[PDB]
Parts: C-alpha cells; sequence; structure tokens
DNA sequence: TCGATTGGATTGTGCCGGAAGTGCTGGCTCGA
DNA sequence: TCGATTGGATTGTGCCGGAAGTGCTGGCTCGA
C-alpha cells in the first residue's frame, strides 16, 4: 500500500534523499549499496527520525539487488566519480548494465530516476538495458541547474526563490543551455527588471556562469553538492508518486524534438502518475538551437566511449 | 507569537481561522459585530489544534478592544451584495469605525482589506487608520489569478501552480487580464497556442470565465469563500514569515501607470516590513488603456461614498 | 493513481473536509449531495485553492450515487439533523440503506468512515447494508471527543495540545466514557499534575463535563461544530491512505470485547493501509466497564427504533 | 526573521541546515573552525530553498563575529570519540571560547548544546556565556526516547510517534529508562505486556538496544547524525514557534530530584520565552536511585575538566 | 601472494583498534 | 392541487429576484 522507493546508491545524495523521504512520509525506503553494512547503518539512524517527523516509513539497508523486487520508484546515484573523467565511462556503463538487468527482472514497472554522471549518457544506457518504457525513465538535470539560476536571481532581486522561473536545457554539465529569453520573476519577464536597472546584463551573465560553475565552486570550497541534488530528485519523485503533473526539466528520450533522435537530453517535461505525461519542445531560436545541438553532440561523444 | 485579528467572522473568516491553525501561523481573534457567533466558531476551530499539531489560541470577540497588539488585521466585515453603489456609503462608515480603532490600538499592524469594492475600501481604511502606505493592501490579484491559473492548468493538464499569470488594475469586472504575461512551467503561453494545445479563443473564454467566476459560483447556489480565504492567508503568511513572494494586490499608486491618490492592483513583494517593492509593469498602449479603465471605475465609485 | 475520496454529504463538515483534502493534496474529491447544484458550486470554489496550496486534486460536485464508482475512501455525513431526535432514526436508516446498496455495487473495496448521528448506530446500519468487511468501516467519535478533552487540559496546563493524550470510549454522544485514569501530559500521568496542584480534581471534572457538552456549547453560541469534526475525519482518512498506523479511537464492530457483540462501539484502533489493523481492548476496571455497558445499551436502544 | 547560528558545521550541522530550510524556520549561519567547508555546505543548502518553497538565507562562516544577533545558537563543535575523559579538558576550552562570544554578541539567544558529554558541557557553556538558566538546554532525551519509541512501535506495529516514553537523568550509558512511563496511543504499556503483545524481557532488550544505539550504528560503519539533527530541530522549532512541547532535555537542577549545581535530563516545556516549565517527575525509590547514578556520573566527569 | 565495490567518521577509507586532539595508521581477515 | 432531498448566502432556505442594509419574502416552475 505504501510506495517502495529503492535508492541504488547510499552515498551523500542517497542519505539526504532518505532523510527527505521520511520528512515527507513519501514511502518505504531501501538504501542499497554494493558497499557492505554502511547502508544498514545509515538506514538505522534515519529510521529513528520517523518519530520527530510524525511519519511511518520503513527505512532499511541492503547489499542485495534482489531488494529491487516490487519497487515503485528506483533512484540510481551509484557509480564511479573518482580516479580524464571519460575513463570512468566504461566502468559506469558496466554498472548500468548490471542494474538494468535486475530492473528488468525484478521491477519492470518501476519509475526510474538516473543521477549517475554524465547523466544524459547514463540514463540512456540504463534505458537500453532495463527494457522499461521511455515514459518511465528520466535523468536529473534541469531541476537542479535551474534551482541554482532561480536562487541567484532571487537573491539579487530580493524576492522568493520559487518566484523566479527559468529553463536550462540540452544536457546536465558544462554544455547546459541557459535560456535568457525564458527567465521570469513573479511571472514578469526578467528584461523588465533589467530595464528598471534592478539587475544588469553583466550581472545576469555572471549569474549564468555561476550556475554553470556551481558544482566546481562547492568542491573548491572542500564540500560536495548533495543537499540540493537530493531535494531536486525528491521533487521529481514526489511529482510522480502523488500525480502532481509538475512541469520539470529532466533528461528524456528525444524522438525528433530539437532535430535529434536516439539520444537523451534535457527538456521541460510533465511528471504525473503515469510517468512522463508530456514532453514539451521549446520553440528555440537559431542560436539557442545551436547551443542545444552542441550539448547533444557532447552527450553522443561520451556515449561512444563506453 | 503573532496575533492575527479577523475583523469579520463570516464564512471567509471561518476558513481563514481554520488555515491559520493548520499552518500554526499565530493566535487568532475572530471578531464580529454579530454576538456569540464568533465565540462559537472560535471554540470549534480551537480543537483542531490537536489534529494539526499546532498551538494557536483561537478566541471570539464582539469588542474592537481586542485589536490591541495585533500584528495582522484582516478586514472582511461589511455589507455585501450578490453578483451596486448603495454599498459605498454604508461600508464607508464601517471603514471609518474600524480605522479609528486601528489607529488607537494597533497602529503598527499589517492590514489586509477584503471588503468590497476592495480597491475603494482599502483606500478609505488607509486614510482613516493612519497606517503607512507599505502596511496596508487589498485582496484582488491573488484570487483572480488563482482562477485564471487553475482554468488554464486544466486545459493543458499541468499542476495549477505551474501556470503563472497577472491580473491587474482592479478587483471587479474591469480587472485587467494580461494575456502577454501568461506562462506555463516558465514557458510563454504563446508557445502552447502555436502548438494548438490551446487557442486564443479558448484563452479569451477562460478570461471571461475568470471575470465571472463569483457569479458562476453563486448561480450554483454556493458562495465563494474557500479560495478567497486561501489567497488572503497566502498574503498574510508572506508577511509573517518574510517570504518576499511576488503577489498581485491593491496598493497605493504614486504615479505608477500614470495614476496617483488611488489604490490599484499591481504585483508587489510582500515581506517582513510589509510591501517591500511595488512593481510597475511595462504595459503597452492597449494594456495601459485597460488599466486606465479599471482605475477610472475605482475613482467613479470613490466619488459616491 | 491518485486516491478517489467521495464525500457523501456536502454540508458544513463536507466543505471543510474538501478544503483540508486540497491543503494536504490527499486525493481527488467528489462532493456528493442529494441537493442539486450546491455541491458543484462548493467544488468549483474549492478547486481554485489548489493554486494556493501547490496541490493538484480534482474537486467535482455530484448529485449522482453513480459517482461512488471506484472510490477508495467514502465519508458519509449526509442525513437528517433537524425536525425527539429518535424520530430521525427511521429516516436516516433509509438513507443508510440507499447508500449501502450503492457501495456494494460500485465501490465494495472502499474504506468507509461514517459521521451521520447517532454514529454508533448508523455505522452498523451502513455496515449491514453495504456488505463491506468489518475492517473496512468505522465511525467518527473518539478522535473528535478526545480532541476536546486534550485541548482543554492543554490550555489549563499551558502545554502543546497534541502532548496531552486521553481516551474516550463506548459511544459518541452524551454517554461517552471519559477515562480519567488514562490521561497523560507529555507522557506523564495527569495525577502528577494534580498532586503538584497545577490542576484540581474539580477542574478536571469541569473539563470532562465541558468535553461532553461541547457540541451544545457551540450550538448555544449560534455556531455549529464542523471544523474540528472535519479535521478529525481527515486524520482518520489520512492514516488509512498513507498507511500511518496511528492509534485512533473510533467506532468499530465489537466481537466480544468489553463483553459485547453484534454492536459497534468506540475503542482505540490502529488504522493502516488495510483498514482497521488492530482493535485494542482496554483493560477497564469494573466502574469503567459499567459506563461502557451503559453507552452500548443506549446504542442498542436507539438501534431498536429504526 | 529568526537568525539561527550553527556553531559546528559537521554532519549533524548539515542535516540541521537542511531541515531548517525545509521548514522555512529562519536564516542560517553555518559556522566552523574548518576553513571554507561551511561556506561550501551553505552554498549547496541554499539552493534547496527553491525545491522547498522557502526563503532562508544560508551562509557559511569561520568567524565568531557572525554570532551577532543570533536568536538561536546550536553548539555541536568539539572533539569527538567513537563509542573517554580526555575530551573533558579540551572541550572545556571550547565551551569557554564560545561562551565568551555568546556573552559579547548574542546574550539574548536561546542556546542548545550538543557537545559531548552533553550534561557537563551544557553547564560549562551556561557558566561562561552568562545566559539565564531558562535560555540554555542540552540535547539528550528527545534523541534517546526517539530510539525507544521507534523500537517499541515496530514491535507493536503502530505509528512511531504514538509511543510515548521518558528517558531522564543523563545522555549517556547511565540514561534512566522509565518503564513505568511508557504508553502506546495513550495506553499504559503494561496493558500490552498483559496481553502478551510484548514482554517485559523484550522491553528490557529494547532498553539495552536504546542505550547502545550509537555503538550499533558505528559498528555498521555509519555515524549517527540524522536523528540527532531532527531532535535538535524539534527543540529549536518548539522555541521559535512557541509551541510549548513537552520535551526531555538537560537543564539546570535547582533541588529537583534532590540535586543542585548540575544539569540533568528532565521533561521541560519549551516555548517562546525558553524553558517555561521544568517538570519534576514523581519517581519512586528505585527510579530515584537510577537518577542519582546518572547525575553522579555527570559530577564525576565535571571534576575532570 | 596481494589487493580490498559504486562509501565514510575527526583523521582515511577492504576492516578494526589505538593515538592524538581541528586530528591517520598499524595490524588484521577474506578471497580472488 | 400543493409541496418542495440528507444544504445555504446577509436575510431564509424547492428556486430566483428585489429590497433593505447586521439584513426575508413575493412570485415562479417542476412533478408527485
Ligand atoms: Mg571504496
Ligand atoms: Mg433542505
Amino acid at each position: 500500500p505504501k510506495p517502495k522507493i529503492v535508492l541504488v546508491g547510499s552515498g551523500m545524495i542517497g542519505g539526504v534523499m532518505a532523510t527527505l523521504i521520511v520528512q515527507k512520509n513519501l514511502g518505504d525506503v531501501v538504501m542499497f549499496d554494493v558497499v557492505k553494512n554502511m547502508p544498514q547503518g545509515k538506514a538505522l539512524d534515519t529510521s529513528h527520525s520517523n518519530v520527530m517527523a510524525y511519519s511511518n516509513c520503513k527505512v532499511t539497508g541492503s547489499n542485495s539487488y534482489d531488494d529491487l523486487k516490487g519497487a515503485d520508484v528506483v533512484i540510481v546515484t551509484a557509480g564511479f566519480t573518482k580516479a580524464n573523467r571519460d575513463d570512468l565511462l566504461p566502468l559506469n556503463n558496466k554498472i548500468m548494465i548490471e542494474i538494468g538487468g535486475h530492473i528488468k527482472n525484478l521491477c519492470p514497472n518501476a519509475f526510474i530516476i538516473v543521477v549517475t554522471n554524465p547523466v544524459d549518457v547514463m540514463v540512456q544506457l540504463l534505458f537500453e538495458h532495463s527494457g522499461v518504457p521511455k515514459n518511465k525513465i528520466i535523468g536529473l538535470g534541469g531541476v537542479l541547474d535551474t534551482s541554482r539560476l532561480k536562487y541567484y536571481i532571487s537573491q539579487k532581486l530580493n524576492v522568493c526563490p520559487r518566484d523566479v522561473n527559468a529553463l536550462i536545457v540540452g544536457a546536465h554539465g558544462n554544455k547546459m543551455v541557459l535560456l535568457k529569453r525564458y527567465i521570469t520573476v513573479g511571472g514578469i519577464p526578467l528584461q523588465e527588471f533589467i530595464n528598471n536597472k534592478k539587475i544588469t546584463d553583466e550581472e545576469v551573465e555572471g549569474i549564468f556562469d555561476r550556475t554553470v560553475n556551481t558544482a566546481l565552486e562547492i568542491v573548491n570550497l572542500l564540500a560536495s553538492p548533495y543537499v540540493a541534488p537530493a531535494a531536486a530528485i525528491i521533487e521529481m519523485a514526489e511529482s510522480y508518486l502523488k500525480d502532481i503533473k509538475k512541469v520539470l526539466v529532466c533528461s528524456t528520450l528525444l524522438e525528433g524534438q530539437y532535430g535529434h533522435s536516439n539520444i537523451f537530453g534535457g527538456t521541460p517535461l510533465v511528471i504525473g502518475g503515469t510517468g512522463v505525461e508530456q514532453v514539451i519542445e521549446l520553440q528555440l531560436n537559431a542560436e539557442e538551437k545551436t547551443k542545444f545541438d552542441e550539448a547533444v553532440a557532447e552527450t553522443k561523444r561520451m556515449k561512444a566511449l563506453i
């Protein structure tokens, strides 16, 4: 009766996700990791927070892929991140193959969210080896990236962060396409605020660069991004589990949109109870489309290196 | 802990008190000139603290004395008419009375005016209460746009809150529905029109429905009060928690859109100090014409108090 | 995918329930009433509040019992309340028969919460005519009554209302059994607070009487109780829908507990995803058991008058 | 809007900052003596305002100067040891330093101390900060009882929060687990024992597990910080929103249980003025003996700073 | 013989204990 | 001919409009 959420990967992001799931009473949680005992420990700690949250989510740890059985949602964060980053692609491909095989056998009706980087490659690899329908698997990207852009704008303009809307498309990572044309504040075009000298074009460009550079900025400060990534993922999962039909930018299978096929890329989607209910194709101008093309080209380049 | 005084404990007051307890926003005084009724509603509501895990006192009052020390005052009191100018003098008197009490008892309160016609009444209460211009606003845009957003969202099959829209000028039949400023998930509505997911004609139809929603509800033998209460609490909460939401509300115009000495609906930023920013939209000529018509109607009615 | 909640009765309590369901994003709502148009109007108003709540619940009105089809939860508030109150029993019995027939045909797997008074009679009548399992139908009583007791105690002692716990059993209504022995404050027996002179036995008796008399107190003040009843009902429904397994005092079929069978009465229950998961029989002393007996006797007396 | 300063930005600090943003409770300063790290964590956390619909500033600091104007200060800084007395002098020094700064910069702040051994450290910080006795408490009972409540709830198949329990005296191996005060849905646990739904032996086993939970987690290669952070935020929130929850925390004893000049765990009421009530449990002789043992251990360690 | 999962406390990092103290390494088992 | 669903705005209350103004009733349709 309660949803089963399996976290494939119980690292930094996995931990925060389990915490938020208990806070929101969203479902039972399996914290899976190939590393022995650690996820069981994290699960034990997290389970006690049910009391403070007035929730009732079972939180367990697992080192067995057999616990994917009957999952309603599967969130994949596991994979190599440390020692050229391209060198990690064949390793993580192998991991995606393994996971895919289990999903196919044990929870083929699950909704799958992929986080492992580079996400636009990894999500397609898992799609190919899991056999799940295209409307049932997406990758994390736009919700996180746009949360950075929205937040920075909101702080310059002194408004509620959620009241800034913005779209970032194409791919997660350094080739992300920031669409200046599509930024609004309380529903009002950003350009009105630029005209009123509340923010300059220069400052906006600085905020674009900071958005692109945020992960590196956090790592250079001897931290790692996992709170905002976890919150973004849980926003996606919750939109599925509660059939909210939020418009969220995620990585999805392109079937001709933006002139590309047989590749995943970031685009606004509607996430509801049946999974991806709508794929929205933005009416990009030529320059924006060129940037999208470049993002997709980089995804393809890396896909060839598995 | 904040003190919220509801001047008027009718059906919208009831829902407001319910939501304040749900959100644990502050202690509540339910005031009404009707004897005993607000005490009864307050008693009922107070028990819901248990279910909500909250701790808000909820009391009823027939005395304006209980305005003392209010942090927020929400005025819904006043004569109503189902969807005329005859309400203007009567309700003027009420604004005078309430105003005096605010002036004497809670001059630092943040005031939200709901009494219709709201764009007139909020200015009257502003004048008679003596509060600063950044500390008093009128309900309009949050409610009207909640209707517009909802109807569009159901045509496009998306989350209602993911539609954004601005309705300005005045709260009433002359409300200015700004088609150019509608977005869905941050995307201009024009893109959905181009893709034939919705038409210009359907958008105009939804504009008409939005304008006439209170009438539509009354024709169905109901009274609009749930959404109005929720809109008011969204405003009050943005103040109490310093959220700095952009919310369209009626505020004193000081030259914006070419108008002064009058209140009108415009996007505002609501935070801990009250109205922190009044945002003037860069309207084109046609839009400005519509805004002018809305303000002209407010002025016309103001002449009849 | 989203739960379907059908409110059979769209009066004062129904209205607040629909409002709270949207606030909590708990499910789609059908506001049913035999009265034409009114529920459609209330539904239209309530639906707009989805925007303020960041929810996505469809709220519709209905004058057709056919809309019970596929209900996951059915909440019955409809029935005569106005012109001896016993005179209303045969009328409301007829209503329970009608409703029951539709549940049997259209949503036999629904979880049913009965509110129509006198609830301990009405809930059994609906049980008998709906054919639903005994673990799938309960009546409102204890959550509401104890919310009054908890609140009044909490105000005298100046603590959080939820930190007072108390049990009231037997029946909803004037024969409710208030169990002084079972009152705690922050987990601490009330008697410790009486010993410390924070509250007297006299004051406690006054609070007991006020608890019994609360509905009358509100009506005498020219109001009607519907906010707290609605919140209590939604707490019950949510415990079912989200499998929380809260301990909640409700009216349920007695099968020998407290020495009674073939009758419904108020007792602590556990409400989870399968409905009533546990019926907890309190270890009452002789005096308490006599009071329970008297409550059940009144329920039987009224049941004979349909 | 409240200012919350986290003195210590380790793993428990991270979860605290995350929860404060989720609950929109106030602006957050993540302080640490470790350079750059809290700035990075704060930057990460700040973005989650968007997902949470909140507006809490989250900044990082390596300067005690940013204590200025804090409404709440949560101290987790200090040397740790996995589940000895050698921590006592070292952490004493830290309490002195932090204390001085509080005294100078936020003397009206509400202080929550977590640094172990907490019942000693909270008293040291009390002494060196000069804050009133009702404005400083130590973490213990909310966390320990969250474990006890959870384990019992899973044996009886009920909602974890519906188990109530008191653990008093001290936060550590001498914690006093009061079997007589356990309830389930308000019902004495003894009734469930009588019905054989759970046994006396299983309750003693769960007591043992509760005492040793941090060790159990560490043996599983993890570190307890999620539940501790959640407990701390429940305390802080009861202060910030004036909820008046009954929460077991370490507080200055002034004759309660026969002890003075020492802090110990007891049920408290936490509201807008701080500790509004210190509730002395009416313990029997055996329970009192256990309480005495807990306090005697705190005293023993206090002698070694 | 020789390395140790896609994770991590304070430190590093196959695990486990002792030492030092804003802080890692020596001595061990398991199984390829 | 004669009453009007288990609900309700401001008032009452089958519905619908006008009047008066912290506030109801006159004139109508539908269908038993
Ligand atoms: Mg490793
Ligand atoms: Mg009727």
